[PDB]
């Protein structure tokens, strides 16, 4: 409608988390993460951490396990859907070697504007393509376009959570065989463990019902290999098989 | 601990999850790891679940992680520090390419013995060179005979917590540059987190206070790069970079 959106001060889950407790969690990131965060994450995370849709930011103990797999791994050609001020951007861009390349997707130009000035100042700028658009018509093009010697070796998929199972009909054929496609926020906040769940925002639910027809997909796709895994929101790790 | 000391009964965490709800970890294994789980794993863990350590059995969501994490980084020889009843030495064996080797260390064999027909059946039992004895003089005289084209692409300790701070300085040398070194449990059933913590048993006490001083330890050591991951009891990813 013509009006606002939602806030994400409407919504019921944003206070949520999976680990038992907040101690818990702050002891990861104190112990183990901040003191391995690039001064440029860190400005990055502070600014989001302000903004209005703040909730939506990748946890920054998840940063450092998507890059430890992208550096396993030995990636150097991505893809990310849904980048907002640039978070897992910047941690890709950092971890994958000086000419790495990196196909960033959202349709906010804006939110990527804020993380500009940190991904500028670590060096990076040079490897990222930013495509402002809409990620399924833009899939939808490289299936028509791409060749096999171009396909992506790992793709982070984080942006509207509802269109997840249709972003994988397209990633599995433009992800290398061998190649990684990970989930963000499988778990939504814990909710997926129950069919009914009181209480949400409508956009909230939605997604609660998403992903978990998705977790049954993909533990069902004999395309791929999986592991879910309970960091951050919760994400889906798969290989793709043949 | 299993390899010798206090008795399971005797310990208070056994029953504490990292996870705030046993829901959420009941969903995950239910939708996305039995499905995925190996028939002979299946079996083994089943039998473990029986057993007087059972405790000490990894992670089945854990399980399929490290499975990703082999294949994706194309590891072909690792070593096992820790084997209980075989169920990450058998995931690491499945995962592993048909030509690929374990070195498999524990100081009971008999554990492994329980383990070993599931592993028979699985037909990867050839991957494994199984060691009967403590971990430490084994490294120790690995680094005698250690030649740079034979070291590790991968490493699980998984063994006598107290010790790992001593075998990460074995194991720096014994995995290859751009290795990978997991070590379990680091979260420790969330009891890192406090600086004390009444109720424990005095080695579940030890352990809380060897794991806060290693994840320090780890998190200062310029020698790797780290990602802890709140999966299964907590890990800890180190890559080595020189
Ligand atoms: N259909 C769509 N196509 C591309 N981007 C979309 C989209 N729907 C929503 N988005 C974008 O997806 C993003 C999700 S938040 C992304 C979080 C980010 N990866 C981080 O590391 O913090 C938002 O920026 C939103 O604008
Ligand atoms: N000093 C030591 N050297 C080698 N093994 C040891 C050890 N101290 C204890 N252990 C063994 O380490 C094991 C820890 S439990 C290992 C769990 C197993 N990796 C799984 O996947 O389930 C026990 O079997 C114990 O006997
Ligand atoms: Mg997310
Ligand atoms: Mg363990």
């Amino acid at each position: 409608g013509p009006g606002m959106g939602a806030s994400q001060d409407d919504y019921a889950l944003i206070h949520k988390n999976i680990l038992h407790s907040e101690d818990l969690l702050k002891y990861i990131l104190e112990t183990s993460v901040y003191p391995r965060e690039h001064e440029q994450l860190k400005g990055l995370r502070e600014v989001t951490e302000k903004h209005e849709w703040s909730s939506a930011l990748v946890a920054a103990d998840e940063g450092l396990f998507l890059s430890m797999l992208l550096k396993l791994m030995n990636a150097k050609r991505t893809i990310e859907i849904g980048v907002y001020t640039g978070y897992s951007l910047l941690t890709t861009a950092l971890a994958l070697p000086e000419d790495g390349k990196i196909t960033a997707i959202d349709v906010n130009k804006s939110y990527f504007e804020i993380g500009l000035p940190f991904i500028q100042k670590a060096g990076v700028e040079h490897k990222i393509n930013f495509i402002e658009s809409e990620a399924l018509p833009v899939l939808d093009q490289m299936l028509q376009e791409m060749k096999e010697e171009d396909l992506y070796d790992f793709a982070f998929v984080d942006a509207d959570k509802p269109n997840y199972a249709n972003y994988h009909e397209r990633l599995v054929k433009l992800v290398r065989v061998g190649g990684a496609i990970v989930y963000d926020n499988t778990l939504w906040f814990g909710t997926v463990a129950f069919p009914e769940y009181p209480g949400l925002h409508p956009e909230e639910e939605e997604c609660r019902v998403s992903f978990r027809n998705l977790n049954k997909l993909l533990a069902a796709d004999p395309r791929v290999e999986i592991s879910q895994v309970s960091i951050g929101d919760g994400l889906t790790i798969c290989r793709r098989l043949y």
